[PDB]
């Protein structure tokens, strides 16, 4: 009932009570743990609404005040009538920040309360979504000094009128397979990269071609738009010692901006809610470059380093991996674009876990995702027991829209 | 019910049915995951069922399910239980049981090797001296002059819980740790407490950085006794680096034989509380954890200074660079002395193949991602992108409390 979590490096023991407010399900059972699986009516809505409003008013110390009871009634009225309701701005801001605060997979949550929220609930067309996205991008980029933000498009009504950003992130690199049979640019996007052409895009057939945005307003077919290059900050990747590094030709964008998730506040579903902050370096250096099914440049970097690539036990992959990541961090820092290393991000997150244990009685956290993909055991999160549970408001996955849209 | 796991690097999907044979609890529920939590006397009552499940498994494996031999064994074990409140395993049953505990160990990356396990039956042992002899023969056989072979030695089972066999050591071979007055630590900080107990029981500590601890052995619920392992039995490897000649001057060495001596082996409801087992090291267990954990030898700073890395900013990744070098050194040193060791790329690759094999022939492989993924270079090894199902099958290896916490001293 009152669960404990221990840090094995520091012996620090925290006590979790916040999980008892857990609402949704994890996929795990008494018999089976699924911690490593990527994805395991008017009736429904009022409980959900009341729950959320209860935590709102408690957060502003007006639980059981007149306004609270008045609101619960106003929303109760609005639901019994319209079959949905609308959030006040203040509630929207609290909801979004809290969906980030509750993302158990995010190592970056020490920053949860400094989130800029752009209310795009008055938007009606793809051109309009495009304007809102551009302003989001520009605000967030801030000439390199990145600022967290989210833009919230209109809430789903009856599932026929959905706003969706078809891009999985706002800013990503094109991928094309060749007759040769291998891959140019980023293989993650091959499919999307073809949809875009399959709808109209004139691909500059290249390696790092920023993809066009593909936007669907109010359930309608979606439309192509190029984000103005001037708005897409990029960083040429070079090493502080290896001059040949530059000649690998590598660059990356500074703004990670997730665009395919669904935000749930008080039972209301926001299917287009792109959000952005900034990178931890290993997301680019370990996952984007070195994954077998991504840019997969380890072989190439290893060779230029003249390492003994003959036997796994020379650890040539690991050597190359570290230099690549030093390179990415060096570049971003040199160009004054915000970025965080994994040692610093994990130290931050331990600090935040501690803050959330005392101020709030816990912090849902998913170890499988919080431990970085390199140097795990020399970062402090490795030695930290964590409890994973689902609280609301939350961000959730949702099916790729091309599997669902009728034309 | 069938459950699927996918690999995201290769799109290979597998189907689990074995999880249906599971019964023990995970720690998790529908509302909470405890997947990253380190640790989430029986009556006739519960013993009968547990012995029957075990025997049904045993006789299916040998293709004799429902034979007269099966049925008589059941009847024999049942009489023995209601007669004496316990039973004895046949040799063949013990062998199968020990191997399957290994096979069912969801946190073990080395399981491709499960069927080649040498089992020593030490169930006639009655004293600590006899335990010392068995452990010595285990160590020498396992070591095999550097060409390591997996083995386990199984001492008598628990009876009333007042006559337990225990090895108080956490592993058969480990270095002492000594808390110095100035706050620092000499040798391995993980072993300070155990080192104090030993000293208290009368061990004269040489008080250097790599002193092999004595064995501390309890037979039959007696107070345990000290024994020094013969040093000619303890294979050690000096740690050098193939390019950095200053590495050897750091003074590092490590032992070759990892042999865990503090787990509890559960077979058909019986509890073997002393069951030391041994295999061979994955390099990262020495190079990442043993040397570079902050709560262990923690040589990272010293190695970084000698490499003259930029240590002013973590974003230099100076910790990450030094860590790869220390692990290169460890693998180089072991290979050069022809002492079996496996790197994490090779171990994890082998495990993915074991795992697919186990899905095909067995219907599953319970696996604990948190422990299988290596503590460096996680995502450039194939297990990182492997979805895994974790559940508890028996026979199994279980944790058990430290004996200094539970023991009734006699004096
Ligand atoms: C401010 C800097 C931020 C840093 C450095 C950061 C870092 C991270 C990292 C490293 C991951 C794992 C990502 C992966 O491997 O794909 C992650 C996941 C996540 N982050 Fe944060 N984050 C930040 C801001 C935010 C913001 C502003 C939001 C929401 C408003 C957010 C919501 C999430 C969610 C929902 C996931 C998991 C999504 C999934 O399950 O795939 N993050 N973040
Ligand atoms: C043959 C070579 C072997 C290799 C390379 C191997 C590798 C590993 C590694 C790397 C771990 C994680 C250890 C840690 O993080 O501290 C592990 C855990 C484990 N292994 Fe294996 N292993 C091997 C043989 C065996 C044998 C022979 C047994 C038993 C007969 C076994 C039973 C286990 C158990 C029970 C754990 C988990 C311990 C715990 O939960 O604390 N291993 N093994
Ligand atoms: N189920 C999947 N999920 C999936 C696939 C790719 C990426 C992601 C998550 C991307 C993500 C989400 C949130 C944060 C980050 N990284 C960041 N630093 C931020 C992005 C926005 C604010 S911070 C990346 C999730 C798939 C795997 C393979 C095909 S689909
Ligand atoms: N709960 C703990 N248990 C614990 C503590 C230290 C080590 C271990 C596991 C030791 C182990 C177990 C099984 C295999 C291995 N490594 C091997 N290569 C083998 C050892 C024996 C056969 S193979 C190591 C478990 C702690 C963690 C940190 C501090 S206490
Ligand atoms: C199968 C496995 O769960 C999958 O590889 C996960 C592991 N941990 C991860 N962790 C993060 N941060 N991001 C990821 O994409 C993944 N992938
Ligand atoms: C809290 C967490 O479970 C703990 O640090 C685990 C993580 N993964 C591990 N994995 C292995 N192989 N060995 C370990 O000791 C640990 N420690
Ligand atoms: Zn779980």
């Amino acid at each position: 009932r009152f669960l404990k979590v221990k840090n094995w490096e520091t012996d620090v023991v925290l006590t979790d009570t916040l999980h008892l407010k857990s609402t949704l399900e994890t996929g795990c059972t008494e018999h089976i743990c699924m911690g490593s699986i990527m994805l395991p009516t008017k009736d429904q809505l009022f409980p959900l609404a009341k729950e959320f409003l209860d935590q709102y008013y408690s957060s502003i110390k007006r639980f059981g005040s007149k306004a609270h009871m008045d609101r619960l009634e106003e929303v109760n009225k609005e639901i019994e009538s319209t079959s949905t309701y609308q959030l006040k701005d203040t509630e929207l801001i609290y909801g979004a920040k809290h969906a980030w605060r509750n993302a158990s997979r995010c190592v970056g949550r020490i920053q949860w309360s400094k989130l800029q929220v752009f209310d795009a609930r008055d938007c009606t067309t793809a051109h309009g979504m495009f304007n809102y996205i551009c302003n989001h991008v520009k605000y967030a980029t801030n000439k390199g000094n990145l600022r967290s933000a989210i833009t919230i498009f209109p809430q789903r009504t009856d599932g026929k009128h959905d706003f969706r950003v078809w891009n999985s992130q706002l800013i990503r690199y094109a991928g094309y397979k060749q007759p040769d049979g291998s891959t140019l640019g980023d293989p993650a996007n091959v499919q999307f990269t073809e949809i875009c052409i399959q709808q109209g895009w004139k691909a500059p057939r290249g390696r790092f071609d920023v993809l066009p945005l593909l936007l669907q307003a109010n359930g309608n077919d979606p439309e192509l738009f190029q984000i103005p290059p001037e708005l897409v900050l990029e960083v040429p990747i070079r090493h502080p010692k290896f001059d040949w590094f530059k000649d690998l030709g590598l660059k990356w964008y500074g703004l990670p901006a997730v665009s395919n998730m669904l935000l749930e506040i008080g039972g209301l579903e926001f299917s287009a809610c792109p959000f952005s902050g900034w990178y931890m370096g290993t997301e680019i250096g370990v996952r984007d470059y070195c994954d077998n099914s991504r840019y997969n440049i380890l072989e190439e970097v290893a060779k230029k380093m003249d390492l003994d690539m003959r036997k796994t036990s020379s650890l040539w992959k690991d050597q190359a991996l570290v230099e690549i990541n030093i390179a990415v961090l060096y570049s971003f820092q040199s160009d004054k674009v915000t970025i965080v290393d994994h040692h610093s991000a994990t130290e931050s997150f331990i600090k935040h876990m501690e803050n959330e244990y005392r101020c709030r009685g816990g912090c849902p956290a998913d170890w499988v995702w919080i431990v970085p993909p390199m140097s795990g055991s020399i970062t402090p999160v490795f030695h930290q027991e964590m409890l994973n549970y689902r609280l609301t408001p939350s961000f959730e996955y949702q099916p790729d829209p091309w599997n669902t849209h009728v034309w």
